[PDB]
């Protein structure tokens, strides 16, 4: 027994064909079975024909006959159909409202999550369907990982380099950092974990969590997990206050945080607030400074990734009493300078998926573009806070959507928080970029920030762009543009100072070729998010939707503190770069 996801109506039915088995009320369960292919229904029992060796599961072809369920062929003389009178038969038949359109719930329940429109719907439907969609999508995502063939160590060629043998009659996953494997040792009667791993084309290059002397027979699967059901909304109800509530501001603050004092007061004057921090504007500075502005306030600092939490820890370590901090870790190497797993500590740093059930004066949720509605609900379920602060940038990269192929996902659809920031705007905006030369700040200000992002630094005169299509080659799941790497090689010979530069591209295969030919450190745009480097060399590689994505392009060029070279494929983004154009040698 549970709650209809459409009505909330109390009910004893769950759709058995829906992978999450939502509870549906007699009405909603009917409207759902008669208007989709979903025909298996679960109660306290499953509406299936309890006749010996009959295969009838369709609820519309079954009858209660006694206290058992039968099809037409096997039913007793005295029976009533399970599925008639615009209603499906179960407990609480007299408390049931329904809905005018079940259309959104069917779409969410049936879609394969390959189309953008599926994520658009999942983020614009009612709040209870946002939770159903977020569970359905995440279960569809964790199941898809099982579709992928086992990789097995056939030969250990070197250290850091392997020969894999793949399971037959199943696809092989892409070999980039968005697909993290787990190794396993061949035992007496079972297997035991042996750290997590990633792979890249050679033979294959492997950069595993821990070191080992792994040998033939060791194999790898993308580790999936149980998706738990959601209960809490993606956002609590907003409340605006006329005074700061449940927070006591400091009388003496330092001029390091004095630029945020007005924003800190705003945080205390509503239930949740959104902070848009463009690249190098001071998001973590903001977050730690909030502690010093409300010194008595218990603050839980959270984010999706261990890296995002550890970077809050690194900033705390520099401003907060260490004795007053704790890093929560579940039973991967992260921050090890606080007492571990001290929930009652005044400053708690913890990933979403590891959060304890606790209360706080303020919850700070960082790198919000990377959050899903699933993460948003989990935070609200674990943390009851006087105030919630969501810090991020909807102009930066979202969580990868491994099933999406048809369509692009616009920032207003990344999650509920990003939707607010792109429709009503953010509560707070960090308007000064301290990282990047003015040429890069002017470019991204016009590209994605409605000309509101201002440069601290002057022009560097070291921001350059080349329009060169080159030649595009494709491997199993990535792109290469050798001529664009050639152009960079010629550029380095004439400009040898740029040999301390970081190589960035949209493709891991472009990066592997560049690493060998140039010897620069490489990062995918996606892996560079949150990092900064003095000099950046960027090859667009292709003009695809992936390489032309404005959020990706915005992250790519805002990695640079001093100088950047962009080898561009797309005439559009080339023309938008406020960089010195260079001829082709
Ligand atoms: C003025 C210019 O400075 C650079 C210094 C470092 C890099 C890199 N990478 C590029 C350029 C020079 N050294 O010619
Ligand atoms: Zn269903
Ligand atoms: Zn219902
Ligand atoms: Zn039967």
């Amino acid at each position: 027994v549970g709650a209809c996801v459409l009505c909330n109506s109390q009910t004893s039915l769950r759709c058995g064909a829906c992978i999450r088995r939502p509870f549906l009320c007699c009405k909603c369960c009917y409207d759902h079975v008669i208007s989709t292919s979903h025909k298996l229904v679960l109660s306290v029992n499953p509406y299936v024909c309890n006749a010996p060796g009959c295969d009838v599961t369709d609820v519309t072809q079954l009858y209660l006959g006694g206290m058992s369920y039968y099809c037409k062929s096997h039913k007793p003389p005295i029976s009533f159909p399970l599925c008639a009178n615009g209603q499906v038969f179960g407990l609480y038949k007299n408390t049931c409202v329904g809905s005018d359109n079940v259309t959104d719930f069917n779409a969410i329940a049936t879609c394969d999550w390959t189309n953008a429109g599926d994520y658009i719907l999942a983020n614009t439907c009612t709040e209870r369907l946002k939770l159903f969609a977020a569970e359905t999508l995440k279960a569809t995502e964790e199941t898809f990982k099982l579709s992928y063939g086992i990789a097995t160590v056939r030969e250990v060629l070197s250290d850091r380099e392997l020969h894999l043998s793949w399971e037959v009659g199943k696809p092989r996953p892409p070999l980039n950092r968005n697909y993290v494997f787990t190794g396993y040792r061949v035992t007496k009667n079972s297997k035991v974990q042996i750290g997590e791993y990633t792979f890249e084309k050679g033979a294959v290059v492997y950069r595993g969590t821990t070191t080992y002397k792994l040998n033939v027979g060791d194999y790898f699967v993308l580790t999936s997990h149980t998706v738990m059901p959601l209960s809490a909304p993606t956002l609590v109800p907003q409340e605006h206050y006329v005074r700061i509530t449940g927070l006591y501001p400091t009388l003496n603050i330092s001029d390091e945080f004095s630029s945020n004092v007005a924003n800190y007061q705003k945080v205390g004057m509503q239930k949740y607030s959104t902070l848009q921090g463009p690249p190098g504007t001071g998001k973590s500075h903001f977050a730690i400074g909030l502690a010093l502005y409300y010194p008595s306030a218990r603050i839980v600092y959270t984010a999706c990734s261990h890296a995002a939490v550890d970077a809050l820890c690194e900033k705390a370590l520099k401003y907060l009493p260490i004795d007053k901090c704790s890093r929560i870790i579940p039973a991967v190497e992260c921050f090890d300078k606080f007492k571990v797993n001290s929930t009652l500590e005044q400053y708690v740093f913890c990933t979403v998926n590891a959060l304890p059930e606790t209360t706080a004066d303020i919850v700070v949720f960082d790198e919000i573009s990377m959050a899903t509605n699933y993460d948003l609900s989990v935070v609200n379920a674990r943390l009851r806070a006087k105030h919630y602060v969501y810090i991020g940038d909807p102009a930066q990269l979202p969580a990868p959507r491994t099933l999406l192929t048809k369509g692009t996902l616009e920032p207003e659809y990344f999650n509920s928080v990003c939707r607010l920031m792109k429709t009503i705007g953010p509560d707070m905006f960090l308007g000064t970029c301290r990282r990047c030369p003015a040429e890069i700040v002017d470019t991204v200000s016009a590209l994605v920030y409605d000309n509101k992002l201002k440069a601290h630094k002057d022009k560097s005169a070291q921001c350059f762009k080349m329009f060169y299509k080159g030649v595009i080659t494709h491997d199993v799941s990535s792109a290469i543009n050798r001529p664009q790497i050639g152009v960079v090689r010629e550029f380095l010979t004439r400009n040898p100072a740029w040999r301390k530069a970081v190589f960035i591209s949209p493709y891991n295969s472009q990066n592997a070729v560049a690493s060998k030919i140039l010897g620069l450190p490489t990062q995918t745009v996606d892996s560079s998010q949150g990092s900064e480097y003095d000099y950046v060399i960027f090859t667009q590689t292709t003009e695809t939707a992936h390489s032309c994505n404005v959020n990706r392009f915005n992250v790519a060029i805002t990695r640079a503190k001093v100088g950047i070279l962009c080898i561009m494929s797309d005439r559009d983004l080339y023309d938008k770069l406020q960089f010195t154009s260079l001829e082709i040698p």
